[PDB]
Formats: C-alpha cells, sequence, structure tokens
C-alpha cells in the first residue's frame, strides 16, 4: 500500500531524488525551489532558481538540480549556503539530471536532442554518442557505468553500454510518452509511464513488465529509488510525493 510523504506547499513537483540515508528531495517546480524532507519540510539554500526539473544527490550528499528557464545546472556541496554553476555550455533548456559513483554529472539536454555528462572538476562536456533521439527526458546511471535515457518523443527507453557504443531499445509495452527513469543495484529500470499515469518496472534480462500498485496518480515524472527498493515517483497533477515500499 502507497503512502502520501508529508510536503507542504508545493505546487506542480517536478523531479525527485533520495539520499543514501533516507531522506528525499522534491523539486518545487512552480515556486522555483529544491524542498527536502528528512520530520516537517525544509528546502535547501539554492539561489536564482526559475522553473527547476531534475535532480540528483551524489555519494557525499551534493545535490544536483538543473533550470530548465535558466538552462544552468547548480549543485550544493555539504552544509553550507554557497551556490555552484557547473561549467556546462550550450544547454539549451535541459532536461533531468543524474550522477556516477565518481562523481560525473549526467545531463539531458532536451533542446538540442542529446544528453552531455561531465566529470568532476572537468570544463569541457561530453556529449555522450545517443543516435535519433526526440525531446529526451530523465536520465538514470547504475553502478556498471550504463545510462538509461528516456528518448521521450517516440514512447521509448534507449541505453547506452559502457565502454561500446551500441544503443539498444529496454523491452518496454503500452509505453506513452514516458518520463523519469531510474535504476537500482540488482539491475532493475523503473520507468514513469506518464501517458498511462502509472509507474513500470522491468528487471534486468526478463520479460515480464510489471505495473506498480500505484493509486490515484495523474501525470507522474520524477522517479527515484532507495537501498532497500522502495519507489519514491512524484505526481505533477496532484502536487504530492508517493512512495511505495518493496
Amino acid at each position: 500500500t502507497q503512502t502520501v510523504l508529508p510536503f507542504t506547499g508545493l505546487n506542480t513537483p517536478s523531479g525527485v531524488a533520495v539520499d543514501s540515508a533516507g531522506t528525499v528531495y522534491v523539486t518545487d517546480h512552480g515556486n522555483n525551489r529544491v524542498v527536502k524532507l528528512a520530520n516537517t519540510q525544509t528546502v535547501l539554500p539554492f539561489t536564482g532558481l526559475n522553473t527547476p526539473s531534475g535532480v540528483a544527490v551524489d555519494s557525499a550528499g551534493t545535490v544536483y538540480v538543473t533550470d530548465h528557464g535558466n538552462n544552468r545546472v547548480v549543485k550544493l556541496a555539504a552544509g553550507s549556503n554557497t551556490q555552484t554553476v557547473l561549467p556546462f555550455t550550450g544547454l539549451n533548456t535541459p532536461s533531468g539530471v543524474a550522477v556516477d559513483s565518481a562523481g560525473t554529472v549526467y545531463v539531458t539536454d532536451h533542446g538540442n536532442n542529446r544528453v552531455v555528462k561531465l566529470a568532476a572538476g572537468s570544463n569541457t562536456q561530453t556529449v555522450l554518442p545517443f543516435t535519433g533521439l526526440n525531446t529526451p527526458s530523465g536520465v538514470a546511471v547504475d553502478s556498471a557505468g550504463t545510462v538509461y535515457v528516456t528518448d521521450h518523443g517516440n514512447n521509448r527507453v534507449v541505453k547506452l553500454a559502457a565502454g561500446s557504443n551500441t544503443q539498444t531499445v529496454l523491452p518496454f509495452t503500452g509505453l506513452n510518452t514516458p518520463s523519469g527513469v531510474a535504476v537500482d543495484s540488482a539491475g532493475t529500470v523503473y520507468v514513469t509511464d506518464h501517458g498511462n499515469n502509472r509507474v513500470v518496472k522491468l528487471a534486468a534480462g526478463s520479460n515480464t513488465q510489471t505495473v506498480l500498485p500505484f493509486t490515484g496518480l495523474n501525470t507522474p515524472s520524477g522517479v527515484a529509488v532507495d537501498s532497500a527498493g522502495t519507489v519514491y515517483v512524484t505526481d505533477h497533477g496532484n502536487n504530492r510525493v508517493v512512495k511505495l515500499a518493496a
């Protein structure tokens, strides 16, 4: 049985992210805000946001939130009110954001139909060998470096194997205008079927596609997963976040 997390005063939510300790993050789309939740909700000291979207967190707790309208990418290291704009150039309206275990930030440049990654402390961005995309959405990277991008404009989920540059399509059926993407340690990729108002998961090396028992979803989007396998998914139409334990 799903449960609604105690979130207050947010109009139209965007993405979601979960720490390694258990505290969840959300991007207050309409208030230009990045609210978190341990107790009672609270927002990080973000400065000068304008319609944020995706949100990811690092191993040390660094929160990575992008700005759709400002075409920026901001991060917050530890307990400080000092912001940092990542050296991303050419970002014309980016989409979600993911991070590697080594610190490499993955950004889905929506307006140009590409996915760009940037290593920690690097000034030169790197465009991934992704071919044949239309208005991409969420991005997710696992432990083996595999990049999971939701090529939204064609209702698919593409994959980029590490080392090689072979792009494959994940065996998904019934996908219509799909949004966020997530992945766990075992390899199960959680993709939010946004058009059918449902959250879907697909085990690694499996043909069976499983619809997650989420009740009351109105255009869901951002999807996250913690350690025990709890799936956190934001629904945009109801202005709330819902989690479902494994």
